[PDB]
């Protein structure tokens, strides 16, 4: 089984991405905030990350300017799923080295997709 770390601040939505995850046989580990995550990343190297921008303590881009900066962690694909929209969001999340940038209200299909893209 792939190994996802889903990373938000609500509860709510880890829920409902967890759920549609676990269903394609993926296993989740969750982090409520960019700072649990980099906690957890020092354990283990997941698969895929799935990355919100807005969460208190540390953000998104905080996170993966954080990730480029480690040998062990430059390498992990990141969606970032976001509420936020634009060009700059965009342009800022792949320059620090996203792989894709997806919007909320999250479709679940077209994320299980993009997800199915970068593992299967
Ligand atoms: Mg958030």
């Amino acid at each position: 089984s792939k190994k996802v770390l889903l990373v938000d601040d609500s509860a709510v939505l880890r829920k409902i991405v967890s759920f549609n995850l676990k269903k394609e046989g993926y296993e989740v580990i969750e982090a409520e905030n960019g700072q649990i995550a980099l906690e957890k990343l020092s354990e283990f190297t997941p698969d895929l990350i799935v990355l919100d921008i807005m969460m208190p303590v540390m953000d998104g881009f905080t996170v993966l300017k954080k990730l480029q900066e480690k040998e062990e962690w430059k390498r992990i694909p990141v969606i970032v799923l976001t509420a936020k929209g634009g060009e700059e969001d965009e342009s800022l999340a792949l320059s620090l080295g996203a792989r894709k940038v997806m919007r909320k209200p999250f479709s679940p299909s077209q994320f299980i997709e993009e997800v199915k893209h970068l593992l299967n």
